[PDB]
């Protein structure tokens, strides 16, 4: 018996809605008629439910909870949908498009873990916070080669969908999985690699793309306090297919990976989850070897107050990235050295420099110094010198800095770091190596970079994520609405443009524009600049957008800080140390140290140009910020030569809570994602349009004769 039809199946246990009851029928039938209203109106996003009760032409009066009378002109009503459509699988089906109706919508769903709904063309994913047993083998099978109109919504619908365009149009695609930290973003990635694997699979090559995110997760991921698996890089995986369909290999391209994170962890996070894993699963041998103790024991990992996540055995853990790296092809060699990179980390965070006599660091206790120089295979009195007195140019002349305690934390903090960042491209470079050995026919890009940020504290970091999150939301704007309504107008099918209100690019060119510089290249003109400081920064920001840019705002309350208005909001950004960060300087004498080491992953970090090197810049090396743009424009070209597919991870609540869907912080979500206006492109609109010489023209309202093609809702 069919699954889809059987009303005992797993399938339509969880993923169809449950037959309601003989009283819920009797309210169904009803004529009755209700709004959706505010009690308060400082509330706007607390909504309750009323019965209309009268009209005038322009005017519904209502019957509110308490029982008291409201008017409410007929323009400004929030009408709630006939109850039949509560649960529906696709929104845009709706009679009623509003943002009560929309939640209301969601939450009847989620009310039955149905975490899945359509908004006409694209997936929204409320994240459940516990498990749902919709990621089986059998589920999958189920979902294989289904049109989306056949089947519950789902990750692996929209994903078969994206398979089946790709073999048809002979197009690649692309999988665009947004949202806020926590929001679901990396497991809904990892169930369209699964399902894709097990669709278009042959096998080796399969089980080892599988492998590829447990191996970076072990080293990109952490605790935070929004997400206990929290991705702290963004990433771009490319599932490649034969002209057959078949997975013929897989690419992997990593964006801005939290380096800080390393040295530094707020209060109640951990660092990368690799450090935890190493120190709990390790052999007495390791240990030995390694010269490993407790986490408490190390000063990248006892600052936070927390060395352990409720629910995860780091020993566990530990043991399945080791088998990750098995199966990816890793040698137990590659392996040791890997974790020599991890020990000594930890060991140089444990160097305590001390001021000697007079202005200058000095080191009293060698033994944090010895155990890393010992594990990265180089020489310690190379390593010593290369901290505290690193040699420069000055003019042509050959000059020995002696570096103060500061300066000496600061450079072995910045070795570290670049320790860290190399070995994390070189992992990404080796797993490439193994799953990419193919030219590809065809492609499915999945898109999981970090969600839109507004922290506290939001400094250079979070300004490049949420300019990546802006440059996302433009292309998004740009394939539902502008490209749509483009067509319609070269069609000449007599559209009336709607101006959907959402428009990225002034925000776009604030930050990385050239004519009149953004505050990219103003940042990237200061980092060249020999007497530049925080203070000439923000002062040369103030000065090219203070009153200038409607999107750029110089706060009353700081002399540090600058305000974007992003899509998502306006965030508030601090300047302080974006010198230094655009920069990323590690001192000539530690490369040089490093450069000789014993061991061949170190080598390796130090020596392929690749990983290792600046690009040339003239005058000076290449900048963060222009390297990230760079990298950036890159990604939005490979996108731009794509047929897109759009997953809108929903974060229930700030709590991390199953079944605590808040309506405050859902509808906030809602208008950010153009969920509304997505769902009105696809009403007012004509989403599909064959040609007659595509199946006495029309051989026969809700279609439109056009120049070379018919339009159909
Ligand atoms: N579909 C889901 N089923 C079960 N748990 C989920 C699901 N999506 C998210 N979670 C839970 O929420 C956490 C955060 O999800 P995650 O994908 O890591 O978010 P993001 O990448 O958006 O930051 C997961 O570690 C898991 O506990
Ligand atoms: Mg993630």
């Amino acid at each position: 018996m069919n699954p889809i039809h059987d009303r005992t199946s797993d399938y339509h246990k969880y993923l169809k809605v449950k037959q309601g009851d003989s009283d819920l029928f009797k309210l169904t039938v009803s004529d009755k008629r209700y709004i959706w209203y505010n009690p308060d109106p400082k509330e706007r996003d607390s909504y309750e439910c009323g019965e209309i009760v009268s009209e005038t032409s322009d005017s519904f009066t209502f019957k509110t909870v308490d029982g008291q009378d409201r008017q409410v002109k007929k323009d400004d009503a929030n009408q709630r949908n006939p109850i039949k459509f509560d649960g529906v699988e696709d929104m845009s089906e709706l009679s009623y498009l509003n943002e009560p109706a929309v939640f209301h919508n969601l939450r009847v769903r989620y009310n039955q873990d149905l975490i899945y709904t359509y908004s006409g063309l694209f997936l929204v994913a409320v994240n459940p916070f516990k498990r749902i047993p919709i990621y089986t083998q059998e589920m999958v099978d189920i979902f294989k080669g289904r049109r989306r109109n056949e089947v519950a919504p789902h990750i692996f619908a929209i994903s078969d969908v994206a398979y089946r365009s790709m073999l048809d149009d002979r197009q690649n695609q692309s999988l665009l999985i947004t949202g806020e930290s926590g929001a679901g973003k990396t497991e809904n990635t990892k169930k369209v690699i699964q399902y894709l694997a097990s669709v278009a699979g042959r096998g080796v090559l399969e089980q080892q793309i599988l492998q590829a995110n447990p191996i970076l997760e072990a080293f990109g991921n952490a605790k935070t306090t929004r997400n206990n698996n929290s991705s702290e890089f963004g990433k771009f995986i490319e599932i490649q297919f034969n002209s057959a369909g078949f997975i013929s290999g897989a690419s992997i391209q990593s964006y801005l990976l939290e380096k800080s994170r390393v040295v530094f962890q707020s209060e109640t996070e951990r660092n990368y989850h690799i450090f935890y894993q190493l120190l709990a699963g390790a052999t007495a041998e390791e240990k030995k070897a390694l010269h490993l103790a407790g986490p408490e024991s190390f000063n990248y990992l006892n600052q936070s107050g927390c060395v352990d996540i409720k629910g995860v055995s780091d020993s566990e853990e530990f043991k399945i990235t080791r088998q990750a790296m098995d199966i990816v092809g890793f040698s137990q060699e590659e392996q040791m050295s890997i974790f020599k990179i991890i020990a000594g980390i930890l060991h140089l965070g444990n160097i305590k420099f001390e001021k000697g006599a007079g202005e200058g660091a000095v080191l009293k206790d060698k033994t944090a110094l010895n155990a890393a120089s010992t594990v990265f295979g180089v020489n310690p009195s190379v390593l010593e010198k290369a901290l505290m007195e690193p040699r420069i140019l000055a003019g042509r002349d050959l000059v020995a800095q002696h570096l103060n305690v500061e300066k000496s934390s600061s450079s072995r903090d910045a070795l570290v770091k670049a320790l860290y960042g190399r070995l994390f491209l070189w992992l990404v470079k080796k797993i490439n190596n193994v799953l990419c050995q193919e030219r590809k026919a065809y492609f499915i890009g999945v898109l999981d970079i970090s969600g839109f940020r507004i922290f506290k504290v939001n400094s250079f970091e979070q300004l490049c994520i949420n300019y990546t999150n802006e440059k996302l939301q433009q292309f998004f704007n740009h394939h539902m609405f502008k490209l749509e309504q483009e067509e319609y107008l070269k069609e000449k099918i007599n559209w009336t443009f709607i101006d959907f209100g959402l428009d990225s690019q002034a925000t776009i060119d604030l930050i990385d524009g050239r004519q009149p510089p953004g505050i990219l290249a103003l940042l990237d003109e200061q980092s060249v600049f020999p007497n530049a400081t925080d203070n000439t920064l923000i002062t040369k920001l103030h000065s090219h957008f203070s009153k200038k840019n409607a999107k750029y705002e110089e706060p009353r309350f700081s002399k540090t800080e600058f305000g974007v208005t992003h899509y998502a909001g306006q965030v508030m950004y601090e300047i302080q140390d974006w010198l230094e960060k655009n920069k990323d300087p590690l001192q000539q004498d530690l490369e040089l140290c490093f450069k000789d080491s014993s061991d061949n992953v170190v080598t390796k970090l130090f020596n392929d140009p690749n990983i290792a090197s600046r690009a040339k810049k003239g005058a000076n090396f290449i900048t963060v910020a222009a390297q990230y743009k760079e990298q950036l424009a890159s990604l939005m070209a490979t996108l731009e030569t794509t047929n897109p597919h759009f997953v809108r991870c929903i974060i229930p609540n700030n709590k991390q809570l199953p079944a605590k869907l808040e309506d405050k912080v859902v509808l906030d979500q809602l208008r950010c994602n153009g969920v509304l206006e997505g769902i009105r492109i696809t009403r007012k609109g004509f989403p599909n349009r064959i040609i007659y010489a595509d199946f006495a023209t029309d051989a026969v309202e809700q279609y439109r004769f056009g120049i070379t093609k018919i339009f159909f809702r």
